[PDB]
């Protein structure tokens, strides 16, 4: 019942991080191809990746028209090769919102100024292919003030912390201390995946 | 127009020889698959080879389902892989008449039994993939008294001949000689294709 031939494709999950984002499903065809279309909610379907083997579809360019709406795909299985093929077989993935879903990447420390007895620590605004016109939106321009980082700083029992809207920290140090800092994202409006992970520490010295 | 991604197959050609039959087109595929139907002239089509990158299509086991008929494949193009596809494009081959058309293969000498002054050459009868009922049908099997073999025979000027419509021949030989044979199949009723190579020489000896 459906089909001697083909096998519908299953375990349909997103991978997405900075709006960078990629459909992967099973199995590893065997006599098959898949064709992947994607569609918001309840909008028309629009084929993205053609009769192919892999089982992956990188739907990046699509869910960046609109990062706030809802996405849906699915993925089309049919016969390849020399055969007697006997309303192909399809399954739809999960919901898909890239604004509230898509994980954030791990923050990088760009750089830090000791300004007389205060330091300045700027972190990385990374590009991502959201775009606006004919340029690319960086993370902060995506989310403007829902996006804040924590700094977490200490010099060698116990971190002090700040929080920030933007990309920089201007913080007070003590006098003769090398310190080591950390940043991370967070999107604390967010009920799921508020969090990145940790960026790698620098330190003054 | 026609598309940015697909290109329309061409130089579609029938390769065929004791009915088993071979398309073959160009171009190898950039971005693309192939998907190839076949019919009888003016009936349905029916799809045989289903988005492949090859550019043959083993059609045996249609046009052996009535060896009479004309038929027509078609070769479609569709998009292959993560691309923005912009009716897809499709080329129908020449006429294919598997009984009239198909190339007689170079023939056999099975034997030859030399019984007194009498020597009798038989000739192999290959199967085919024609069937009928539970059992496929030897080349004879299918051109009846329509195939005629050619037997060229000489002790080492010139070559004697005889002909049959049978599998197999019995001559009178020269005492004291050693003659060698060979046999070329001939369906004298064709306009074209109608004599296959000769056979490779077997001799007494």
């Amino acid at each position: 019942s459906g089909t001697t031939n083909t096998v519908a494709a299953y375990n349909l999950t997103w991978k997405s991080t900075n709006f960078k984002t990629i459909l992967e499903w099973e199995p590893k065809p065997v006599n098959q191809v898949y064709t992947v279309q994607i569609s918001t909610k309840s909008g028309d379907w629009k084929s993205k990746c053609f009769y192919t083997t892999d089982t992956e579809c990188d739907l990046t360019d699509e869910i960046v028209k609109d990062v706030k709406q809802t996405y849906l795909a699915r993925v089309f299985s049919y016969p390849a090769g020399n055969v007697e093929s006997t309303e192909p077989l399809y399954e739809n993935s999960p919901e898909f919102t890239p604004y509230l879903e898509t994980n954030l990447g791990q923050p990088t420390i760009q750089s830090f100024e000791q300004v007389g007895t205060k330091v300045n620590v700027t972190v990385e605004d990374e590009r991502t292919l959201v775009r606006r016109n004919n340029t690319f939106l960086s993370l902060r321009d995506v989310f403007g003030k829902d996006l804040i980082y924590t700094l977490y700083y200490w010099k060698s029992s116990g971190k002090k912390t700040a929080k920030t809207n933007t990309n920089e920290f201007l913080i007070d140090v003590d006098k003769g201390e090398n310190y080591c800092f950390s940043v991370q994202a967070v999107i604390p409006s967010r009920t799921v995946n508020r969090k990145s992970t940790d960026s790698p520490v620098e330190c003054m010295g």
